[PDB]
């Protein structure tokens, strides 16, 4: 049959998968948005009010959904705007498949054309970028765009295809590629490697099992809890893997970090043994600024790349996390000198309640003092009252951040949502949308700095119209508070990080939102209440302090090294001058 | 002396002549905000809502100033936000310099590394590019930046310094260039290449002169008026050379292009001869998608690479333009077939005057809509009672650029911004601001589409605390109009191009800036006065139709061809197959 | 302790493995050539007359070990030579770290600075490019080289050192990393998907296995001679798998593809389901140009990307070759259907048989006749009967590809050597060397066009002073002569392809190697033995015709598409010019 390229462009996205599309109209946007109100999708198309708030919508939807789910379709110049939430997709292993329609062929290398983009832009970038040269490669660019999105690593693939394309028209036979095969995720490690870390394990006087973000991908919350139990061991997290633990569970320490809480961070200092799942031991995760000490480790990943670039493992695995739990499961009994025995009797039980126990009262004396300004942590109290196992806590970046994360107890995978590979600020509102999209029967509870929200506020007007309830704390210092803080220590006097707030629940009511301010009241709980009875989307202003949180608060971290210290360095010898330095010698 | 080298930074940025700067804070800038708070351009930094807003800021400061007078200055991620207006200043020719401060360059390289920003990416967009390893290039490589962004083309330059540079510390001597100096940029032609010019001039029947940016760059507004006097002959301009030549004046003919002036197109079309100064025939601007049929030809620039590289002239001459038009001016009494002649004589005189009076009729035409929804051409008319020759006038990109830019009458060059080379949608609003700053006693009046107010309208926040006092009209519709009309042609249906509005006046009262909406009261005249006494940032809203405008309104262009028609394409033949197409061969 | 530069990128490279160097000096590699005459590998350096050349010793040593053993080391401009060798290295899963020594990090950036390597040019084509900033980096620079190179897939890596920090000191204390770790790669697949395999080889009337150069990487020759005889199948192997399994056998139907063995491509043709093993279904191998059609398929990998990305399998499988293998034979007995009979009994055993005579008949046939021209299958003849099964055979690019791949019969893994994944003319003598240099024990026949050997006969000084005795024929046609033959076809007439020979004798005499011709006397036989009893690289000159081999001889081949047919193209519609295209309508 005879079809546009706009249609075979929906007609491919549609074999591979896509829920979801994100998409900003222009000139070379008309034709695919035209297919897309033929086709299934577009009944359910986003339209943001910029495109990089939607690009961090796609991040939010995908990052829960673990696939490329939501789809970016963008008008040329649009896409000039990706760059930043593309780059949080790669480091932070987030599947997103972005369609950028470029202006025509035609024109494409004519010095003074007007929107030609420059594609080449996103190669540092995207895991894959490809541009388009041909009709007959559209269905194949867009096939190849989701492997290698979806693979292991996951990551964002861009597309770029010139629109004169998606006007043109061809006989469609075999175009778009169909019935795309995958092979099993569940990859097994060697018998040998399985039995080598069951000794570990029980040989170990005070061992951890670190679970990081792949065993959410993996889907290994069940055996993890078997094994955690059948061995007696404490279980950390890093802050992608909350959850994949009940933390309401004895043997639950939290996520190690320099955000985290101190129960893992000191649970990590004692271990003489850690068993590592599906993390990649990041830089502003569990490596601190590569500051760490790490003690004998066995590394069980998918992805061999993480496995040995900078922590050397006693022993190196590729595996699936669940199916290597599942095996260590079968090996234990047997293994010489496993015994089975409640975990409650084993012998480094008692020391790892009570790291819990000092964590669980400092972060009550923290939510201790109603009245203003409101302690972060009493926020989270509040929410953790009204919250359930599937509700889902964003954060955005900034001293609000640790207290975000050491508030949130969570039962369930996924439901902890931000900028997490790169610290992007300003992800916290639109990736909030967007987990919201994914996720229709949970309530999404985001705490965002003030400084945060300034970016991508816009996008109420997406969170009204398309009903989408979060509940939003606004927490007010009238500063980028972190760094209000961070450089009065460094330099005596903080620069660039005072800003005056407009009034946020009149920001809120000329959208249409529900607003309230608790400056006065103090009332957050009240203000919860009736955020959530409204039905729309929600704004509740709670000041606080400058100081509170990342830059002050201590949960027994050694890194990253935000205050770095210079040293003197030597100049150049040898002859050779600064540019300039001729007229000093004699002009 | 031991200097750290966030000082070395400032130091280089003083001495090659930075009036202002856009700094966003964060631990990588912490040093070099530091380094200006001791300096005399720290008392006035403006610190954006986002990074894009503020590099929008500064193309509109340096847009007007012609030199890299406004420099941002950004902590690591935040530069993954500058590619679309770093695009702008590369086509546009906007002179700017951006300093990006990277992680620390011993973290640099490790695959799980946070906040390692991915300097290529600027690499294709740029004019140059740089990355600094050693601390004692910091100075050099600034020279650089400035040397690259201030030449011809104008343009961005983007250094990346890891952060580690900023604190370390080195002896100083001559590490900074001074008394760096530029050649005289006054080129003049051959003799026989002006003499070649002065007697296409005089021997054509109804010649035109275009004068585009380059005379504005150039300063060359007394020679230009001179000159057409002189020869009797009608300015056409490009809308980056609009108000060079008196706008008022007989002879003044407007801008050619597809948002023009229909006298400037009639001209164009009419000319068996122009002389093309200081224009780079553009797509978007004279070209109008390369469909633009222009008359033979002398073209004079300072740019080599713009003379012949798609319409091939007459006559090709690289020379500064105020400088030919000098040299012409002295050639002319001594070129047979010229007499000096008062213009209202010439032959050629009436039909350019009928070209100018039946546009002027029709704009007045077009300024008596008088109901509700108003005219766009009215607002501009109110604004024109009240607008002097040192005003600024702003437009984003909609079917609001073309009354915008019809009804805009300027007497003084760079009076006239948007994001000329690129129309990024957003641009104005920033735009507007960073032209304030330049010039903090003219008035600034923007026109924005209500889609492009949403993109940086967070920077009220800088308008605000900074009190830059810009009139901004929002001209509302509930729609991206250019795109739900050109849709409801090329479709019979309009898809992804509306949306709700907040109540914009809330906005602004949020905000503490002026707000008035127009919709039951018509009264533009009253709100320009209100908004001008209040002293603060304005917001005047005006309901629009959908249709008024670029998609609706004829000026006498012919293209570009956005609309354009697809072409039926050949399969490919051979035996190679499709992607997964091995599948249907199967028996 | 401190140490330079220089003397830690040794360090560096003992640690991981490096057992033989190919450099090239030069004043920014003089540390480096220093301090390795200081260490164990100074022993083994071997300075090639040219980089690409000594590039091509790199890739034929490590094709043959499967590691990166092989280490390039590269004075600044010499770089420059290197990009033919790194992009084979690439596409052909070839492991090879190459350090280039660039200028000094002081000049870099000077726009009039000499011999400043654009180290840019290498981010397309190598696995890693890695441009080192810092002194205290280089260590940890060259670890990550390393682990990059030898992964899945295996390829080149790059890594670019201002040369000053060769000559720099630091202390050395914990800067190159030891220890560098490694998970095992007996990648297991999920026992459901070997009991699919085992059933899909039941069910299938003949069946195939198709074993590539994975099956090599992973020792799995043993395995493959037991599954193959256990369950009676063919076998069928890529070029870079041939020798996994004794080609003398039984069920050996050699290699298929577009210049292998009819047998092979018979047995593809009539086969109803094939297992493919360490295979990627590349373009010039099995894929034919993206024609040929695979039956249905199992596809097992180490690496996901090969999987479904043009061939969609039945199913596919990430598992080591040889572990797989293992698994399916310890599944099979008990497989519903499966019986213990020997395979020269089995009903599809005659087939097999069949294509394997038929095609051995017609070798046969091209071998009969002596004198000259000499057939290519008659000098191949020869060869085999002083060929042992430990030794290599290498060929170059062209018509004589094809004899040399029908000629060879062999019995062990990793044995047929040349640029298999790009086809880059001229490799063929120095990766003889490279492979001579890594197999001491084996003797090394080149069988080389003409046109080939003049790139890098140049290398004669490496192989007489090195003593490396490769026994090289070259094929002399005095012409390119793949394409006369393809040429004269296509159009009638060649051009381009014919060129005179030296005295190849004189050639290989004035460098001290044997040389001998047999245009005047025929003496293949003879002269192999004299070749042979010399003890040096030999010469043996060896007149063939013009068309012989790939660009004529029937194999079954289906592509590549050499010889593309052209389409007529539409011109494009809108009014848009080209560009001069003014001048046409009037200037
Ligand atoms: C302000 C701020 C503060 C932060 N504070 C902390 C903190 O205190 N603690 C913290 O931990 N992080 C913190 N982060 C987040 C941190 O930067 C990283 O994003 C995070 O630690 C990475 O998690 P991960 O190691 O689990 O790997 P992820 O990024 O979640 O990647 C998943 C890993 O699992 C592997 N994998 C995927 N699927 C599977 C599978 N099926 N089986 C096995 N392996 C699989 C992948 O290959 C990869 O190695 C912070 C971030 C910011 C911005
Ligand atoms: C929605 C939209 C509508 C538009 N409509 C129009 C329209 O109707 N008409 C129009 O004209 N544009 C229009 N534009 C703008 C257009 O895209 C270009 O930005 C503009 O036409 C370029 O102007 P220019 O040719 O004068 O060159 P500029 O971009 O202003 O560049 C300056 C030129 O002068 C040269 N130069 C610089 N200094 C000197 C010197 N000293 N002496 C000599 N030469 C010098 C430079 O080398 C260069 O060639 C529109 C843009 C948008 C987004
Ligand atoms: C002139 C010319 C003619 C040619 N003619 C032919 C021809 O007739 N036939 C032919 O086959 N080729 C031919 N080639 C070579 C061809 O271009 C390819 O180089 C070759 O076919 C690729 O072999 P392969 O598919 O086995 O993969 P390789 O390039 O050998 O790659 C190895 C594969 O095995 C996988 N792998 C690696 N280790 C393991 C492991 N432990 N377990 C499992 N999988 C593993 C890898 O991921 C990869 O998919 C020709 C080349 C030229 C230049
Ligand atoms: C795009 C971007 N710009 C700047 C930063 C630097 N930064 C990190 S935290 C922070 C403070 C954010 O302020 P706010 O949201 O008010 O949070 P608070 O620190 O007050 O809790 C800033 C500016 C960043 N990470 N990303
Ligand atoms: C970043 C970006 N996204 C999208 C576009 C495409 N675009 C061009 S004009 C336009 C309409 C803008 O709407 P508005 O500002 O309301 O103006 P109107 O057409 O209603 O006058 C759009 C979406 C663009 N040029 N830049
Ligand atoms: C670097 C390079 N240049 C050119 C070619 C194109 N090419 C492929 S085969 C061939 C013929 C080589 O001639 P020769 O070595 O004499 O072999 P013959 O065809 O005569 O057997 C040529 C020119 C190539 N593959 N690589
Ligand atoms: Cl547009
Ligand atoms: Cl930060
Ligand atoms: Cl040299
Ligand atoms: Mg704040
Ligand atoms: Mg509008
Ligand atoms: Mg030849």
């Amino acid at each position: 049959a005879i079809k546009r390229g706009a249609d075979l462009i929906v007609e491919a996205l549609e074999e591979y998968g896509t829920e979801q599309v994100v998409g900003f109209i222009g000139h070379t946007s008309h034709f695919v948005a035209d297919a897309f109100s033929k086709s299934h999708l577009g009944k359910r198309v986003i339209n943001p009010a910029t495109e990089l708030g939607g690009a961090w919508m796609v991040n939010g939807y995908n990052y829960v959904k673990d696939r490329s789910a939501a789809v970016g379709a963008w008008h040329c110049v649009g896409n000039l705007l990706l760059h930043a939430a593309m780059q949080e997709a790669r480091t932070g292993r987030i599947p997103a498949v972005h369609i950028g329609l470029n202006s025509d062929g035609r024109l494409a290398g004519r010095s003074e054309a007007a929107q030609q983009v420059p594609w080449q832009s996103f190669t540092p970038i995207a895991r894959s970028t490809q541009r388009v040269e041909r009709l007959d490669k559209v269905g194949e660019a867009i096939h190849e765009a989701f492997r290698v999105a979806e693979g292991h690593p996951a990551g964002p693939a861009y597309v770029d295809i010139p629109f004169d394309l998606t006007a043109d028209q061809i006989d469609d036979k075999a175009l778009v590629p169909r019935g795309a095969t995958r092979a099993k995720s569940v990859l097994h490690a060697p018998n040998e490697d399985v039995r080598e870390a069951a000794a570990q394990l029980v040989a170990a006087k005070n061992p951890v099992i670190l679970a990081g973000g792949g065993v959410a991908r993996s889907g290994g919350s069940e055996a993890l809890l078997k094994l955690a139990e059948m061995v007696g061991v404490p279980v950390v997290t890093t802050s992608t893997g909350a959850g994949v633990f009940p933390e309401t569970h004895a043997l639950a320490m939290g996520s190690a970090g320099f955000c985290g809480w101190k129960s893992a961070n000191d649970m990590m200092a004692a271990a003489d043994f850690v068993l590592v799942l599906g993390s990649r031991l990041s830089d502003w995760g569990i490596a601190q600024g590569y500051i760490t000490k790490m003690p004998k480790f066995v590394h069980v990943d998918t992805d061999p790349a993480v496995l040995g670039t900078f922590y050397f493992p006693l022993l190196s695995v590729v595996a699936d996390a669940k199916t290597f739990m599942e095996q260590l499961i079968e090996v234990l009994p047997g293994t010489s000198g496993f015994k089975a025995v409640r975990y409650q009797e084993r012998e480094n039980f008692r020391q790892a309640t009570e790291f819990r126990a000092a964590w669980d009262g400092w972060v009550r004396e923290q939510e201790s003092g109603d009245g203003m300004p409101a302690s972060m942590f009493r926020a989270m109290a509040e929410v953790r009252k009204v919250q359930r196992p599937e509700d889902i806590i964003v954060t955005d970046i900034g001293n609000h951040t640790l207290p975000m994360f050491g508030g949130a107890i969570l039962q369930r995978p996924r439901r902890l949502v931000t900028s997490m590979a790169e610290g992007i600020l300003g992800c916290g509102f639109p990736m909030a949308l967007g987990a919201q999209l994914a996720e229709p029967n949970s309530r999404v509870f985001l705490g965002t700095g003030d400084g945060a929200l300034y970016y991508h506020f816009n996008e109420f007007r997406v969170a009204v119209e398309h009903k989408l309830p979060v509940i939003t704390m606004v927490f007010t210092n009238e500063s980028y508070g972190a760094n209000w803080t961070l450089m009065n220590h460094q330099f005596g006097q903080n620069n660039w990080t005072e800003f005056m707030n407009p009034d946020w629940v009149g920001i809120a009511k000329a959208f249409g939102a529900y607003g309230e301010s608790v400056r006065e009241t103090g009332d957050i709980a009240g203000a919860l209440q009736r955020a959530i009875d409204s039905g729309k989307p929600a704004l509740i202003e709670i000041p606080v302090s400058k100081t509170q949180g990342l830059a002050s608060d201590p949960v027994g971290g050694v890194g990253p090294n935000l205050l770095l210290k210079g040293r003197e360095i030597p100049v150049d010898t040898g002859g050779s001058m600064y540019p300039g330095e001729n007229l000093l010698h004699l002009k």
